[PDB]
């Protein structure tokens, strides 16, 4: 119908603005701490700590599938990955500082993404 259409439009428009969004992120993210899943060759008990896992590359699979139906689905996704490294990871590692920042610098753009979520009114 024109109304699944319309949808779509909608959806992609999202896609299109968070995809945005993920490469602001990611841009944070220098070291690319975060760029892939943790490996469970070098961390085999990494499951046993974290139940749910995520890293900027299976964010990025799921929003090309246009798996994000709005924002908050997108940010429960980035939070994850920040906290899932602060607790697997101690304060005073490279990592755990890594996630703070890429926390705080996130914010920023997140702040401004729901602003334009809103305004154009893509969900
Ligand atoms: C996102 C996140 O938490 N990534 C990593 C942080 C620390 N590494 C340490 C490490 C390196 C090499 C072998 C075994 C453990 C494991 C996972």
């Amino acid at each position: 119908s024109m109304e699944q259409v319309a949808m779509e439009l909608r959806l992609t428009e999202l896609t299109r603005l968070l995809r945005s969004v993920l490469d602001q992120l990611q841009d944070k993210d220098p070291a690319r701490i975060f760029a892939q899943p943790v490996s469970l060759k070098e961390v085999p008990d990494y499951l046993d700590h974290i139940k749910h896992p995520m890293d900027f590359a299976t964010m990025r699979k799921r929003l090309e599938a246009q798996g994000y139906k709005n924002l908050h689905e997108f940010e429960e996704d980035f939070d994850l990955i920040i906290d899932n490294c602060m607790k697997y990871n101690a304060r005073d590692t490279v990592f755990y500082r890594a996630a703070v920042r890429l926390r705080d610098q996130g914010g920023v753009v997140l702040r401004q993404a729901r602003r334009e979520v809103d305004s154009i009114g893509l969900e």
